[PDB]
């Protein structure tokens, strides 16, 4: 008897907090490399595991250790509320995806691996060595109970 | 005998010469670090040992090499003229303190260890590698007793 | 059937595509070399062997592989078109030019090493360490003779 319920809370803004924008290139902040989208050895309808946050190395692959922290999945294509993009891909078929590399203000509360395990502190390192600010001073809110 | 003088050299602006004003996130060049402001071992009410544009790790400790080095104090608890914290902390307190990390350019010159010495040319590296700017063609001043 | 003719290419914003301005300095993102214009072996009266686009190491020695990378030099002595510094310096001397180093998206298809060889995947990482785009997405252009 469960009913059919959807939901959304937060945003892409939630995740990139901040940004330098250069005058010369608005493009400065933004490296575009191609990965996997749907998994492999699954059916078309079989949704992708990919979500904004997820860590990836340069090559693509995405990050279970720190090793392979290189940047951070901000595509358009796998923000909150994206779910029609089913089928449109086929196994194994490798699509361009944009990543946020430097000159970014970061979540560091969503920011997770692979398996979707938070970010390891010797993770935050290489992040913070690039280009970016890493932070957890986030205020949250409050609903209902909590007066 | 020995009649009581203040004196004041520098300031804020005078060791962070310039700044990349990033959009959004006004804070994108500093990171805060809880630092040992009163020596751990000391008098209730010894003056710290910090002074500005000390090199300083990640951890908060004083970076006595260029291993360390991570960033340069910049929190407005050390500059010239501010001694007016003395006494407020406690010995082995922690108390987070303002560092600059990126995005900046940094005189030289004001740039030593925690033991005072002068930054090493290995040092520069890291700091020059976080994305900042170090440079030394300061104009530089003139007082009394120079010809001009 | 022989004439004297003379052509120009290119021009200087071609390599340095876009550029981050600090408020700051908006001199920041480049750093000053002491670089050798003419060699220890050519009369003083020759051409100098570099080009806008080479890239150097912090020592300005022209880079020769991946591990020395550190700035492309675009200097305003050795931009296309200005061919007077004939005779100017005898061999052996060393004079200042300008590297560009941070804050900078760079063309790929005009950055060379010393020989003229085009830059190894392997050398964009240097490159991209001192936080600036390896672009190749570059329109071109075609000249009269080709369709479109």
């Amino acid at each position: 008897a469960k009913a059919h319920v959807a939901t959304l809370e937060g945003n892409y803004s939630d995740i990139v907090l901040g940004r330098v924008v250069a005058f010369g290139d608005t493009g400065w902040n933004f490296k575009e490399v191609d990965m996997t989208f749907i998994a492999d050895d699954a059916d078309a309808d079989s949704k992708t595991t990919l979500f904004a946050g997820v860590l990836v190395g340069e090559d693509g692959t995405p990050a279970t250790a720190a090793a392979g922290v290189f940047g951070v999945l901000v595509d358009r294509k796998v923000l909150p509320g994206v779910d029609h993009y089913i089928g449109v891909f086929e196994p194994g078929e490798k699509v361009p995806m944009v990543l946020a590399v430097r000159g970014l203000t970061l979540n560091q509360l969503k920011l997770k691996y692979a398996d979707g395990t938070a970010i390891d502190a010797a993770g935050i390192q290489a992040l913070e060595a690039q280009g970016n600010q890493v932070t957890d001073k986030i205020v949250g809110t409050q609903f209902i109970g909590s007066v």
